[PDB]
């Protein structure tokens, strides 16, 4: 088996990808964040505090033939912005882009955090990464890819996020026709839970490639690309009037300039980011200082290759039995 669906950005920024998920019988049609740095597939829900709901659309587990609760079951997790949700758990049949998994874990939230409720373009997250980091207690649960994975025709799916457009998601198969080039596949620790690899280096615009291993994670639920301080030392150097600001929390640019490209390695390859990718805009409305797509990981404890770094690539996240995860050019 295979599935195919299109992820389309929440606004004009790319702050973050929406991906349509029907759950239920009859179907139930959910806009999730796909993020390949959790591990829970979690939903605004009738049981959601209505006070916390804003906009968004519910599961209502009592309208589906296929529900049942998972007596016991609860679901707690805290993520690395500091928001954060809650609630019970049902198994109910999903399917993304005519893919079906029955008896799928869906945790319906309780109780979510203001950042959740504010933005009413996302009705919940799909984790993709390791089942090792779902936080269902007392007994643990599997992602959509793991419960997936044995059906698929490849144990394998792919990520091709557009700039400003929409873009992509696969299960099961690789999309030769989607990349420029050859994929070039890199080595994954899962001792983290996290789809976590090496970077052999990286580039400013048309400068000196370095050659230094940056360790960090292959996350389509992170906006920004989160490096090392010396790193993003070295590419906002190359931009007039770019500071690092404490009280807006990152680097911020004019409005006015023109940003370099942002190159990293992939072993032998390279995956270059065009410089307009880095823009996130005013930094408040009719503001000219702008915020920059390219931060410092430094207090996160780990680097990030988000949005930012992805929607430059083709991404394979390979399930294989020793994973991996392939990018090319595009
Ligand atoms: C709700 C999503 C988006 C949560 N984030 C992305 C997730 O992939 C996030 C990535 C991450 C991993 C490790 C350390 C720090 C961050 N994983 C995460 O915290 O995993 C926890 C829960 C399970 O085990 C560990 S985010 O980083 O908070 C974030 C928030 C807002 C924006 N605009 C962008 C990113």
């Amino acid at each position: 088996s295979t599935g195919s669906a299109t992820t389309t950005p929440i606004d004009s920024l790319d702050d973050a990808y929406i991906t349509p998920v029907q759950i239920g019988t009859p179907a139930q049609t959910l806009n999730l964040d796909f993020d390949t740095g959790s591990s829970d597939l979690w939903v605004f829900s009738s049981e959601t505090t209505a006070s916390e709901v804003d906009g968004q659309t519910i599961y209502t587990p009592s309208k589906s033939t296929t529900a049942k609760l998972l007596s016991g079951a609860t679901w707690s997790i805290s993520y690395g912005d500091g928001s954060s949700s809650s609630g019970d758990v049902y198994t109910d049949t999903v399917s993304v882009g005519g893919l079906t998994v029955t008896g799928q874990a869906v945790e319906s939230a309780k109780k979510v955090s203001s950042s959740f409720t504010e933005d009413s373009t996302i009705d919940g997250l799909l984790g993709l990464a390791f089942s090792t980091l779902n936080t269902v207690s007392p007994t643990q649960q599997k992602t959509f890819f793991d419960n997936a994975k044995a059906s698929l025709d490849s144990p394998v799916f792919t990520a091709d996020l557009g700039y400003h457009a929409p873009g992509t998601y696969n299960f099961g198969f690789i999309d030769t026709t989607a990349y420029t080039g050859s994929i070039t596949y890199t080595a994954v620790s899962t001792k983290q839970g996290f789809w976590e690899w090496t970077s052999t280096g990286y580039a400013v615009g048309s400068g000196t490639f370095k050659s230094t291993s940056i360790d960090g994670i292959a996350d389509t639920g992170t906006t920004l690309l989160y490096l090392p301080a010396t790193v993003v030392s070295a590419y906002w150097a190359q931009v007039s009037g770019a500071k690092s600001s404490s009280s807006v929390g990152g680097y911020v640019f004019p409005c006015s300039a023109t940003l370099p490209s942002f190159t990293f390695g992939v072993g032998s390859a390279r995956i270059v980011i065009p410089g307009d990718y880095i823009d996130f805009g005013p930094i408040s409305t009719g503001s000219s200082s702008c915020f920059g797509g390219i931060q410092s990981s430094a207090g996160i404890g780990i680097n990030i290759f988000g949005d930012v770094a992805l929607k430059a690539a083709f991404v394979v996240f390979n399930g294989a039995t020793t994973p991996t995860l392939g990018f090319a050019s595009k």
